[PDB]
């Protein structure tokens, strides 16, 4: 009751015509939804809510945020650890993967910069050229695939790394004479080749 | 910081009307706190603050976060980028004359941010189909994205281009009827006489 009259008083404060021209049940029932927000969301302590503020102060939208977004807002500070790129440089990644990926042997020695990028643009780049897919709908897959990488990072979980594919081997001391040699003694060995 | 709030609350009188003394203390707080953590501390960002806020003609009072916008856009107030109906008539106007130039980077291009912006909506408008609303929100959209890409600070990158020509060939029909023969001359094929 307390807390969630000081974060309505202080959204007023920062967004003074957020309820301009509103009536009073617009203004209870958008009070309504934030306490509903809260309470399904377990903000309940003024630490988050100072945090919400310091990042509400730091928006520059003249506008009252939805109280979703005010509980992501919290909840950055707390899920710091989900650093990963958003919709559009993602897909600008997708297209250099694109435009680049022919000039390297395989897609592990691609100069990635962490296993959640390696695995976001190669699921989106194979999605991309399996389904024929346009920009649009790259654009709707990319934010699909941001949505689930984050879900399964916050759930815990640990990324993979890759699973390479095997040396190649090497070290060969044989030119051509050694080599003709060695030819010339298996035929000479199995006699019927008849090659000239 | 009281100063601050003085001056903001002279420029802005109507923003305290109907206002008790407990909403004026809480934006006061609000803007401390704004203040502090974008790092506004020093009279002169006051003073550069307040003449943006004077500039601008609405009465209301910006949210913090707005006030700052308007100082960090004043502070990079450098964008000579036209607005949506503007990018709409280059458009049409490149569309309609392009036709008559070797290539895209013979057209005279006013600068750098001009070509790009021209250039990939009249690619985006050729490749998709776009109408005339998608193609005035294709426009805001690229002049948002260039927009956020100057106040990065990066760079405008100067086109391509693609060779010279040359030339230069001081021969006229008798000397070239004269090459003709000797190469003839020189390989038989008497069949080509």
């Amino acid at each position: 009751a307390q807390i969630i009259n000081g974060v309505f008083s202080q959204l007023l404060a920062t967004f003074p015509a957020s309820l301009a021209n509103r009536d009073q049940n617009e203004v209870n029932e958008i009070r309504r939804q934030w306490v509903l927000a809260f309470r399904e969301n377990g903000i309940t302590t003024m630490e988050q809510v100072n945090a919400g503020m310091r990042v509400a102060r730091r928006q520059n939208r003249p506008f009252l945020p939805s109280p979703g977004q005010f509980v992501a807002w919290c909840r950055e500070e707390a899920s710091v650890t989900a650093g990963l790129p958003n919709v559009s440089e993602l897909v600008d990644m997708v297209y250099e993967y694109c435009r680049k990926r022919g000039l390297y042997p395989d897609a592990e020695s691609y100069p990635w910069k962490s296993n959640a990028h390696y695995w976001l643009v190669t699921n989106l780049y194979q999605n991309m050229r399996a389904n024929a897919l346009t920009d649009a709908e790259l654009r709707r897959k990319a934010a699909d695939e941001l949505v689930h990488m984050t879900a399964r990072i916050n759930r815990g979980e640990a990324i993979p790394e890759p699973v390479k594919q095997l040396p190649v081997m090497g070290g060969r001391p044989l030119n051509r004479a050694q080599a003709l040699a060695k030819i010339a003694e298996i035929k000479a060995k199995f006699g019927l080749k008849g090659a000239s």
